[PDB]
RNA sequence: CCACCAACCCCACACACCCCCCCACCCCCACCCACCACACAAAACCCCCAAAACCCCCCCAACCCCCAAACCCCACCAACCCCACCAACCCCACAAACC
């Protein structure tokens, strides 16, 4: 439901969940990111 | 570093479907005598003349030490980011855009 997303966004502060940061990552590292394109936004923003 | 409509297994004749099959067969077994890729005997350390045996030795000797003065592969001065044109800086920008 859109109330129990927000919630739970509002319960980690708007913050991103670690596991959130985790499933960018490996999305992103295991593709060939272009050069302006989302992927490469999600490997040069969280990487370590 | 999406896109022709549409269809969207690099599916589909039928019959079929072990890269099975002639039969006898079926150790890439078999003549016999054999059967250590053993063997003349004498004999077997790829041992031996003696004298010997540091691939030791003339002596002086014995740092691949030494003129002297010396001894940072220091030193003119000015210096001393292998900095610096300004304007200033994403190796950003027509617009429209952006599988």
């Amino acid at each position: 439901s859109p109330e129990a997303v927000y919630t739970r966004i509002m319960m980690n502060g708007g913050r991103l969940k670690r596991s959130h940061i985790r499933r960018y990552v490996s999305v992103s590292s295991n593709h060939q990111a272009r050069p302006n394109s989302f992927a490469e936004f999600l490997n040069k923003t969280y990487s370590s």
